[PDB]
């Protein structure tokens, strides 16, 4: 490896062989169907609400959520970067496609598979993520550096349905070799969205855009129809020349093909035939290829950047509605524009780089932190471009002010917002991208005193309950399935309008928003006060028994939504002390007197029956009345992690508080697996397991990082990272279970796992308050 000198990959970037076979690799452990796609993953490309795209560490283009809200996971096998070198004085040269594997079927047999082992390396920290080619055959050794503009504080080029791939090409032999890199794309127009006919139609054009010191050539793959619809728009890919190369293209070979059409031509010079041909195709799958030739010196290095873009502006959802993504407002709504896209990144990429650069830097350069806990809180971010993530700019045929946004809990359970998850995977947005946060707690406020007396069957039980009561927040903003944003409380397992959370939440994520904002936004406060009063106030009607705490009902009527608690639980009580101190602080805020004094009130009762019901001597009681109301749960404070957040100082005994962290670091994480795999939800004052339900025997990764964040905060910084690290070692190292990009909500300490691709571990960040 002499190319890595020539690159700037992270000591923190996840690593990975290309093509290397992993073998310890967790399954789902639910009796259902669940969501398994292998551990052959990557780092996404793709703005917030563009649709994005997963390139894998084996170079394949395989699990495409450019269909909003749905989780596809199949390797189009046209879509690749292929290289072709020959030394100066041999009569061939060879050419070979980067991708470590083969086709299932014979389409594009001609073309050179299964990049082979021990041959490279991918790198990734999220946005940016890298391949090193490092093969004994090809003597010029190749990295490609490949991102899309993720950028915190900005709101547009972060939405680009856009990816550069900077390639870096360095000749470390004493011969002159010829060396061609060609990127090869599928007009997928109708891979999705489409019921009929679905290449009929599809024609592929090349734009060679010219003007002094810039030369981009770029194949656009659209449709000859001008409709608006969801599977209507443009593929693009194309390069920008570089002193000293030189482009080629092929505007149409057949992808439904042997592939040979392009192949006998790549694989004789790497040089290609410049045919243009926009004839639309009728059944036969079709493709474009843009690439460059060089001659390299002895010593020489050069750089050339290609790019991709799709311009896919429609989302339907399966409900029917159809909305414009995010990028729309930059470039159009047409979906004629992925020229311009793709134009934009090819002449801007160096100054996205740099400003990815200024953003990871200041924790890169702390010194004081691991690299594997940089590794997890970079990669962990992958979930905010891939969850799903809805990013609105107009209903088709409809203008606002605001644009909606949601991200999925996960794609097993597709519901957006879900607010009991959001509590802890909405870090990032707070911290990095706050006006989308903003937002996204609007929308959860204009629900607020929403009423839909139309009823529902409880799946849990089969009772007909109120799909939203007045006063209730929702559980969800609706599931891409049906009706975002339109129709709330998609889910229907239980019902969210008795949950005893989400209320409290709410009301902790609004105060939330405004401390970690900088506490200068009245206007948010001023906007979601109305809601806060009557969140707390409704909850308040749900204390059965008048000891100022909403009881739980012995059924599970919380996120952890198979775990039964009853009466006050340390849970719901900590979060409702909490809840009940923030709206306080409001009040004071927007000098609403009577506001403070009613809630300052019931925190003070609250608060002493609290103590007096759970505290122990040690920890913190699960709860007052079920059967094991004396378990250790991880969990217990988590209204307190937030007033730690918040600065809304003690809710409870700093000393008692204490205590119960050293329990459940000493119980919860040390007692389970050797504390190699992060905090086990419940534990028995015995040291074992609780086995009363399948949650309590699970690690949940979010509230894992979540107790991390609360142990740094309160002085216990060794507990804090040891705590952290067993998620991020069961998540990305050789030791783990393969779960890199698609990290789930839990496993059970076999390893296995329910629910990849999960909203709660996003928490990481509240370690970064
Ligand atoms: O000059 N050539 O080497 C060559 C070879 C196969 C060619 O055509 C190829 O034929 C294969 C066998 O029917 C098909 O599977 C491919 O889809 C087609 F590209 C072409 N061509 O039509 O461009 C040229
Ligand atoms: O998920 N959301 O973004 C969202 C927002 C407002 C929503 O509700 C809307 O709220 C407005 C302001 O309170 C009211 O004027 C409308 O009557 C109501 F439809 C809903 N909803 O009714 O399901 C959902
Ligand atoms: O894994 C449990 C989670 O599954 C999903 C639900 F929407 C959420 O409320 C719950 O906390
Ligand atoms: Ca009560």
């Amino acid at each position: 490896d002499k190319i890595s000198h020539k690159i700037d990959i992270p000591d923190s970037a996840w690593t990975i062989g290309i093509g290397e076979k992993f073998k310890n690799a967790g399954h789902p452990n639910v009796k259902y169907p669940m969501i398994d796609d292998s551990y052959v993953q990557g780092a996404p490309l793709g703005g917030f609400g563009a649709g994005t795209i997963g390139r894998t560490y084996n170079g394949g283009f395989s699990r495409w959520h450019l269909e909003i809200g749905k989780n596809k996971y199949t390797t189009v096998y046209a879509n690749q970067f292929s290289v072709f070198q020959k030394v100066e004085g041999n009569k061939d040269g060879v050419a070979q496609v980067l991708y470590a594997g083969e086709p299932e079927n014979g389409y594009l047999s001609s073309w050179k598979w299964d990049y082979p082992k021990e041959s490279g390396m991918y790198y990734a920290l999220y946005p940016n993520s890298w391949y090193t080619y490092t093969n004994k055959d090809l003597p010029v050794q190749l990295a490609v550096k490949q991102f899309s503009p993720i950028i915190p504080y900005n709101y547009k080029e972060t939405s680009y349905p856009v990816a550069v791939f900077k390639w870096t090409a360095y000749n470390p032999t004493n011969k002159n070799v010829d060396v061609s890199i060609m990127f090869t794309w599928q007009n997928m127009i109708g891979f999705f969205g489409k019921q009929v006919n679905v290449n009929s139609g599809n024609f592929n054009k090349i734009i060679k855009d010219k003007s002094k010191d810039s030369e981009i050539v770029a194949a656009v793959m659209g449709n000859i129809s001008n409709d608006n619809e969801e599977w209507n728009g443009e593929y693009s890919i194309g390069v920008k020349k570089v002193p000293g190369v030189d482009i080629s293209y092929k505007a149409k070979f057949v992808t439904t093909g042997d592939g040979s059409d392009l192949w006998h031509e790549f694989s004789k010079n790497g040089i290609l035939d410049n045919k243009d041909d926009e004839t639309p195709t009728k059944q036969d799958g079709i493709g474009s290829a843009i690439a460059v030739n060089f001659k390299l010196q002895p010593g020489q290095t050069i750089e050339v950047p290609f790019a991709l873009s799709w311009d896919l502006p429609i989302m339907k959802f399966g409900g029917g509605d159809k909305w414009y993504k995010m990028y729309t407002k930059y470039f159009g709504k047409n979906g004629k524009n992925s020229f311009a896209i793709l134009k934009e990144a090819l002449n801007n990429y160096q100054k996205w780089e740099k400003m990815i650069d200024d953003w990871q830097k200041p924790i890169l350069s702390n010194k004081s932190k691991p690299d594997w806990y940089k590794t997890a809180l970079f990669n962990e971010l992958y979930y905010l471009a891939d969850g799903g993530t809805a990013w609105e700019n107009g209903k088709v045929g409809e203008k606002r002010t605001n644009n909606m946004f949601g991200l999925l809990e996960c794609f097993d359970y597709n519901y957006y917002e879900t607010l009991d998850v959001r509590f802890y995977g909405s870090f990032p947005l707070v911290m990095l991208w706050p006006d989308i946060e903003k937002q996204v707690m609007r929308q959860f406020a204009d629900t607020i005193n929403v009423q839909d007396s139309s009823e529902f069957k409880v799946g849990s039980n089969g009772a007909m309950a109120v799909k939203k009561v007045q006063g209730m927040i929702p559980h969800d903003l609706g599931s891409s399935y049906a009706l975002p944003w339109i129709k709330i409380n998609a889910y229907d397992w239980q019902n969210p309008n008795i949950w005893k959370d989400l209320n409290s939440k709410y009301v902790l994520l609004v105060y939330r928003d405004y401390v970690l904002t900088g506490k200068t936004d009245k206007e948010f406060l001023k906007y979601t006060w109305k809601s806060v009063k009557t969140a707390l106030d409704k909850l308040k009607e749900m204390d059965k028994d008048n000891d100022g705490i909403p009881d739980n009902e012995g059924i599970p009527d919380q996120t952890y939504n198979t775990w039964s608690m009853k009466g006050t639980s340390a849970y719901c009580g900590s979060l409702w002390l909490a809840a009940l101190k923030a709206a306080q602080e409001i009040g004071k805020v927007l000098k609403d007197n009577e506001a403070y004094i009613k809630y300052n009130e019931w925190y003070k009762i609250a608060q002493q029956n609290f103590e007096k019901e759970l505290w122990n001597g040690e920890y913190y009681n699960f709860d007052t009345e079920s059967d094991h109301k004396d378990s250790i749960m991880a969990d217990q404070l988590a209204g307190q992690w937030y007033a730690d957040i918040l600065r809304l100082g003690d809710i409870l005994p700093k000393d008692h508080v204490q205590k119960a962290l050293k329990k459940i670091y000493e119980f919860n994480v040390m007692k389970f697996e050797n504390g190699k795999m992060g905090a086990v939800n419940g534990m028995r004052p015995d040291g074992i397991v609780d086995e009363s339900d399948i949650q309590a025997q699970e690690v949940w990764t979010g509230v894992t990082y979540a107790l991390a964040s609360f142990m740094k905060y309160r002085g216990m910084t060794e507990e804090a990272y040891n705590t952290a690290y067993g998620v991020y070692k069961m998540t990305y190292d050789k030791s783990g279970k393969g779960y890199w990009f698609r990290t789930p909500e839990a496993w059970t300490k076999d390893g296995n796992y329910r629910a990849s691709m999960y909203m709660r571990p996003l928490s990481i960040w509240s370690m970064e308050v």
